[PDB]
């Protein structure tokens, strides 16, 4: 009996009944211990003796053995115990080797990480993906991962190692073709990695989430080619209530917090500091296998960010046989700023970017039905390269309502570069343009419409303070066609502006262009006492449907017309009043209107 | 000693002291095992031998025994172990029998569901409510359920069984008269049920929540009368971060995700696919016992939905002795679309519906102080039956600001049908009207004001693209009274429209009606050289306070007035200018204005 | 052997191997029991015998012993067992004694509170802070607390005791200089306390959160000086999805739910009832040591509140050597109401308050770049002291877009009192002004601009119903300078108003003031048949750049001008038309415009 009791089967001979309840199961101690499982149950030598973790012990095979066994019983939760650091020191084998995998995840096997998991210097300068849910080196031939959750108060620490080569890939958790999988509560820190977590594979997967995680200092070298902390590559998936921080200079040029790359995905309630970018919202044709060619129902909401480049980047692209489409997006409630930096020291600052594809093409995109509403954006006054929207590729629609943008440009695209075709750009009068960059805008147009064409668009400009440094509120080069559009410049704070709206190709004459903006006009009357016509000297007003005074009349003996219409020769004309006769000559600020 | 050790009291004789710490309690193994409890501790035959769960074992009595016992000790958490499916195969007894109850929940007893709970075919074609928190067949005589939480990574599977009769009810969790109760993390799937979860009872309860749950395929037959996945019937309660999906055709006609039926309730951050409806926000008089007659502080926010009917439905109704009121509602940040379907193939598509009561009455409602802001809505171009708001019953107020609606109608109600009395309908100019349905609107009015009366309302129409197919932007039949209102149609994209605003009863003449909209007007001048009057041919402008040109003047020898006022006979009149004399005749596009 | 087995080392001699797996560690029962730890493991007398908790047992030393021991092993989670109430009955010792501390928290030691923790009457009328993370009486000399989480379904009950003196402080959890600490799921109830939870210390700390907690009835006496349920005094920290309720009358005058006092902090998705205030968003100079002098990236979003005073209070202040600044704030998606109360029975009701410092100074603040968007506010019609914004101290900017405010005042500040200097106040036309207080406003100005000066501001007034009781829509006293501003009053529902906008110092004449508002004007024409001038009788219109008719013309034989400009003597003048000659005299409603 003593022998049995001291043997590994001893607990299986000690009887137990819950709280001495006579109606409860007569069990053995081992049965109750068998209800939970930890790494300690597999972290042993060939003779079954427990091995202490530490920097000179590779815990990988033990952890894999745990996962494999629990998988065999239909699943469960393995605890990685608190108060210990568990080092990983070799690559895994089989299907995950194609993915430089360390640990293979398996369906229904959750990890409750309370302790710390730390990479050993075996991985210095090498690729790695710490946890991998694919079961095949080729993801297309991989089975699925289902019902796998990683959670706890613990830590995945990437050991600080730099990348060995830019072409290398590194990841924390790749769930694979992942259905009902999640990461909750975990801190990922101290690396130079490509991603911390990836969800799904080219649209295959569903209901994957990252919640209440922290990601701290995950880029550290110039070798790192590119970093996106969470890539969401399956639908009905998202990121909520996370914290993302970088301190590296390199992160300000390369790192993004989230990629939303399939339909019905979201990014909410998170805080970001030290990153180049906030989120991509993208349909890559190359990734359309699992869930279709459309990214729709895309939500970026209630985030806080200090970034150095662009907050939300929109795009879609094509392959030889597939075309990607992006539609039905909402960006709302976010408060974002470009952090302190020199002008042009990082990628061009923006709230929204319409980004050309990875080859630079701006004529492949099919982006539409986007609503950008109730956001704040700020950039410091020196950051010339800051815009509410950098509109650098074809756009089929984007709607701005009730935002507050306080940066250098409202709408921008660089001249010379791409010439996007623009449709359904709506900038509602309820967008408030801040004043931080007042006096900085010499030579610049607030809305610099450097496009091939604009159609079915609305730009309602409303200033909230003066900025007499700007060349114009809005300017269209002669190369930009403009049709079936509404372009207005509210008069407030514009009295002293030389140019308000500028149409370098006189595009405001178009049949279906609806405009209004202030201008100064010289007029001269006839001599006649009484009701008397005033006519503009210039003849550039053939497009004007009505105009009205924005100036007081300092005279007693006459008054100019309150309102004007035009004449076939391009003059304005209205009827004023000469109390006493005489030819009058006045220079008046008018609101020019066309079909409005 | 050997006998004691092998007995069910053996663990109570093996000493233990935590980590060999001399300051720790000298305990027995059984004490430490007694700190947790699982179904295995009650899942045993009369001789105390453990019984394996499976399809031919009814786990119900064992689970009830666990709950009952733990209840007796002041509560705790029972685990339902992972890696096992636990079948339920009979009805419960006593107080829950009135509710077709299987398991009775008890206060302070939490269930940590890690495994799967599955209904056996005993329940095929029968009613059932799996977990029930009432303790009496009559809910009015029921005690409360308090501090009961169901959580975990497991699954409640309803076995796929269809309803036997439409009158049957089926539920997953009925918390009852429920205070501080919740469901977190659980997947409900594979049924034909009425509800998955219900919270509270007719206003009794508080602080009940459903968080991070999934609801998958919970309608499957034509027998199912009606389905609402979560019913929230107690205050200070809500639904957050959940996932709702249906695949059945029947779900598109019958199923709703959430009912918010008491004050201080919310529905946020959730994704819905395949449902008819998103949420009801309702005060039923019949349900006002526990928390009063007012549903206020109702929040629907930051959800993603593809539905087939209406997203948010507002209502309130009355009984012989109680009147229900709905006020102080916010609907914001939601991105919603009507899924691909034929016109009229499901209930009429809408973002907001003002729904008549269950008997069809439209004159019982008291709905007011609603804010609908910063939402997106889309319906495909063929879906004739799509509206920003279907306003089908009396409305005492609803405010729309800064939404983006892209569907067939903005405001709609069917003619012939109900004639709602409308007050305080506010449609701010910052609502962007999309263009998906451009060219589809022959015979239709964008804002079809098919009401008994409208008062204290604002409709500011702003197009963003042309749609010359529409009969009018806004139309009031002669049967609709209109007073103390503002109705404007911005001119942009309307130059070629025959009708902009239409008042079939000439209601725009009312003393306290403030309007403006474009119109084409024929004018003829007197002969006089110099300042010369132009007068409209028609005499239908007695209501007009001013009008101004929206057309250019192609002439050299004269110009029409820039502006006009009226004359008692209904003509317009203004002063233009004949450089040379002669009677002039022109047809001009004017902005007609009344008291604006 | 029997002796060993019955000894406290007995479990260390019973072998166990997980599920009889031959590849698993050969362990001893004690090893597996050692994987978890509870209060029962320390809740024992000097002889190691377990002691039952209860009202006459002080559990404090036992709980401290547990925390201390687990701390010694690098951390872990101590469970406070369900089904027991654990009373605390004495003060702690050492470093926490300076903080009236009961229990000292330690790094990496989590508490899983499933049972109830209750204060014994030893604490009646005494200060206390139940859990304290400082390790020194002087917080400046304190070490940090890291990785400390308190979570569970249990309860901290403050025993109902009143404060003994107003100067006393009481707290639930003070995390101290706290990094990666949180409270989740816990109910705090039944006290008279200063705070329930405090996070950080004067900017030191990071990543501290309070989530899914309840706070119930935490003020109960007139002695209580001040109450704020959660104070957030470290960056990258916040409050989400919590419930706050008070029932005391005193709470309506003293209690606030949240203080956000450092950068990158948030308050979201919470419900508040019975409180005076919702949140302070503040930079106290006195608290700038740990994270700088700027509070930026401040987010208050998607909350539900019934309060009696002010919802969000903004401020910043200075010390002898430090100046605090507040910028980059977003307040959105909140639905708030002032609960039923008499006028002036609690602190003045407001959605936003710009509050003077604790000494009453209104000239120390540096508050700017605030966006208040997509919120609802309501106050009952009798509550005279209700405002969208009480603007009581210097303001460097605040932007309102697309809110719905339904209360007595829009903008208010009491006359006589403070004279704030106001810059960059933007009130967009998309703010909807409700009608609840229509007919209550005798003697009152809707926008009562009781400031020293206003600059670079926009007030676009839009009514949605009539309120002829109000003295004016907007009024500027002569003492308020006004420059570089836009002030408009839309005409809708104003026809019958005697005063619309009132400039008691004729400030609308300023060179860079842009205004428009309705007025009634008497005009008289010359005799001349044909085109004929009309001139105002009054000469108060020297500032007017144009005016246009808002009235119909009931006459046949003539018409007044549609539009007007001015003359140097301050008259208006326009050209109408006498079909037949004669001097005309008319009283017309005009839209007066200046530079707009
Ligand atoms: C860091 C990051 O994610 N950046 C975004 C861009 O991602 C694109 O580049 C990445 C560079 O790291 C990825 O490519 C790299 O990795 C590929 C995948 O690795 C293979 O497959 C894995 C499943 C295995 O485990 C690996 O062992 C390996 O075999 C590899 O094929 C590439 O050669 C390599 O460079 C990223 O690739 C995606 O990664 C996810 C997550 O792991 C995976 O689920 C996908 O299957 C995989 N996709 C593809 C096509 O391989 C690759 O997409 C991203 O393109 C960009 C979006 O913005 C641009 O495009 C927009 C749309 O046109 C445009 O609007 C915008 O302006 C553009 O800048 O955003 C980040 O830069
Ligand atoms: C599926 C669903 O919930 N639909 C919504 C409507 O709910 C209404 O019909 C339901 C049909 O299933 C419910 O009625 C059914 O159930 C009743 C309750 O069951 C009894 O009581 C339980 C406590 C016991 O456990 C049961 O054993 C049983 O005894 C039963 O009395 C009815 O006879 C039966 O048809 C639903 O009833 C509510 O259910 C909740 C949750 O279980 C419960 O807490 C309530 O006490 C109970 N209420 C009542 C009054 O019984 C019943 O409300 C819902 O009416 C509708 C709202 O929209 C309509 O009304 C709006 C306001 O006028 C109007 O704006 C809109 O246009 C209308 O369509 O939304 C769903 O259809
Ligand atoms: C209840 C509450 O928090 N009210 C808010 C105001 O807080 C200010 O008053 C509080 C009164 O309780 C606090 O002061 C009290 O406590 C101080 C701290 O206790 C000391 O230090 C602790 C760390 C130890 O554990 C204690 O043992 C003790 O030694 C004490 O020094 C004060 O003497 C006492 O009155 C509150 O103090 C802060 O407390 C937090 C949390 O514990 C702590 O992290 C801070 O270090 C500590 N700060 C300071 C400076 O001591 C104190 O701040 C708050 O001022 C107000 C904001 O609104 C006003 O100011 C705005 C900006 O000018 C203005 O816009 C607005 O209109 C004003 O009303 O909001 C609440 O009233
Ligand atoms: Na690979
Ligand atoms: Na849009
Ligand atoms: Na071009
Ligand atoms: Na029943
Ligand atoms: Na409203
Ligand atoms: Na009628
Ligand atoms: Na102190
Ligand atoms: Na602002
Ligand atoms: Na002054």
């Amino acid at each position: 009996f003593r022998a049995i009791i001291e043997s590994p089967e001893g607990a299986g001979h000690v009887g137990y009944q819950y709280r001495r309840n006579t109606g409860s199961t007569m069990r053995m101690v081992s049965d109750v211990l068998d209800e939970r499982v930890s790494l300690w149950d597999f972290h042993c030598d060939p003779s079954g003796n427990v091995i202490q973790p530490g920097p000179n012990v590779d815990s990988r095979q033990y952890l894999q053995a745990a996962i494999d066994y629990v998988s065999s019983n239909g699943g469960g939760t393995i605890t990685i115990p608190a108060g210990y650091t568990w080092y990983l020191g070799s690559y895994g084998v089989g299907g995950i080797a194609g993915h430089s995998g360390i640990i293979q995840l398996r369906s229904n096997v959750n990890l409750n990480i309370e302790g710390r998991i730390h990479l050993s210097p075996f991985f210095d300068l090498k690729p790695f993906q710490v946890f991998v849910g694919f079961d095949n080196g080729d993801p297309a031939s991989s089975g699925n991962l289902e019902n796998c959750h990683i959670y706890g108060h613990g830590v995945v620490d990437f050991g600080g190692y730099e990348f060995g080569a830019s072409s290398q890939l590194r990841n924390g958790v790749a769930f694979g073709r992942s259905y009902n999988c999640s990461v909750t509560g975990i801190t990922f820190q101290n690396g130079d990695v490509t991603w911390a977590i990836t969800l799904g594979w080219n649209g295959y997967g569903s209901n994957c989430y990252v919640r209440k995680c922290r990601f701290i200092n995950l880029v550290n070298s110039s070798v790192n080619a590119n970093h996106s902390t969470v890539y969401v590559n399956c639908p009905y998936s998202g990121v909520e209530s996370c914290y993302f921080s970088m301190s590296s200079s390199f992160a300000r040029n390369i790192a993004c917090s989230v990629q939303l790359h399939q339909h019905d995905t979201f990014y909410r309630g998170s805080t970001v500091n030290g990153y180049c970018r906030g989120a991509y919202v993208v349909m890559h044709a190359a990734e359309a296998a699992g869930a279709g060619s459309y990214a729709y129902n895309m939500q970026v909401e209630n985030n806080i960010a200090v970034i150095y480049g662009q907050f939300v980047i929109l795009g879609s692209d094509v392959t030889a046989t597939v075309s990607g489409h992006l539609n039905d997006v909402i960006v709302s409630g976010n408060i974002v700023s470009i952090g302190e930096r020199a002008a042009f020291s990082a990628p061009f600052g923006a709230f929204i970017d319409i980004g050309p594809d990875n080859s630079g093409a701006s004529n492949v995109q099919d982006i539409q039905r986007v609503l950008v509403t109730g956001n704040s954006f700020y950039a410091p006054a020196n950051i010339t390269d800051s815009a509410a929207i950098t509109l650098r590729a074809n756009l089929n629609g984007c709607t701005f309502i009730a935002n507050n943008f306080d940066c250098r440009y409202m709408v921008y695209n660089a001249p010379g570069t791409t010439s996007p075709v623009v449709q359904n750009l709506v900038w509602d009068k309820s967008n408030v343009i801040g004043g931080t960059h007042a006096n900085q805008r010499a030579g610049q147009n607030l809305f610099d419409m450097q496009f091939a064409s604009v159609v079915n668009s609305t730009i309602e400009v409303q200033l909230s303070c003066e900025d007499l440094s700007m060349f114009s509120c809005i300017l269209f080069p002669a190369s930009c066609q403009l049709s079936y559009s509404k372009i207005t410049v509210d008069s407030a704070w514009t009295k002293s502006m030389s140019n308000t709206a500028v149409f370098e190709g006189n595009q405001q004459a178009g049949a279906n262009v609806y405009v209004s903006y202030p201008a100064t006009v010289n007029l001269t009357s006839y001599n006649t006492q009484g009701a008397v016509p005033f006519f503009s000297t210039d003849t550039n007003y053939a497009w004007v449907t009505s105009a009205y005074s924005l100036s007081i009349n300092e005279n007693l003996d006459f008054s100019p017309p309150a309102t004007y219409t035009n004449k076939a020769n391009g003059q304005l004309v209205g009827v004023g009043y000469n109390e006493i006769g005489g030819v009058r000559s006045v220079s008046v600020r008018l609101m020019l209107q066309r079909q409005v």
